[PDB]
């Protein structure tokens, strides 16, 4: 479904950039983030895609997938994420394996949700 | 979709337990935890349906709807779950209103997820 639409854009745009955001606070603002965010991706790229996830003790935690076939500018996703966050970007490799592993560690805190 | 059965069962069946669970410890196993409880109210009322949300840092939180027409007796709720769990039982009233309030609060942790 999501993942359906991660597998189809992973393995038809070249660039697949696994980001992961962390601080230790949780003031501001996840909406406004993402959303400047994902407009810094679309004035970069315009056929560009977005998937993200906002994690939720101490601070925020997101995990972010930039599908793309114009490389990024490294720097500018710091610029455009909350000051002093740590930031990690991988490049994910054109595997199945390799993006189902990263889907499923994205989504590993949207599960267990069960109707019996 | 599973709001749209929570809302038939509330409204269909004569109890509806909003059940939050809180450990300070996160051994242990919450599939077993969750199925054991499962199979109990199954055999409190084999009609009865349980809906679960486990939220994942120090312990366990877990959410459980039961829907059932036969009343709940407490102490066998807290003898399948986990050993000094900060149990707390409440009867959602029948009203659109709360168990959409209690849905969402259930679902809070499960949400922040955005494809672009």
């Amino acid at each position: 479904g999501d993942l359906k639409k991660v597998l189809n854009f992973h393995f038809s745009y070249i660039y697949t950039y696994f980001i992961t955001i962390t601080t230790n606070y949780k003031y501001g603002d996840t909406e406004k983030i993402f959303r400047k965010f994902r407009s810094y991706i679309y004035n970069h790229d315009k056929n560009s895609h977005v998937f993200s996830i906002k994690e939720t003790s101490n601070g925020l935690h997101y995990h972010i997938l930039v599908f793309t076939n114009k490389k990024l500018d490294y720097s500018r996703v710091h610029k455009h994420m909350p000051s002093h966050s740590d930031i990690r970007i991988e490049l994910v490799p054109k595997s199945i394996s390799d993006i189902k592993n990263v889907y499923k560690y994205m989504l590993k805190t949207k599960k267990d949700i069960k109707m019996s």
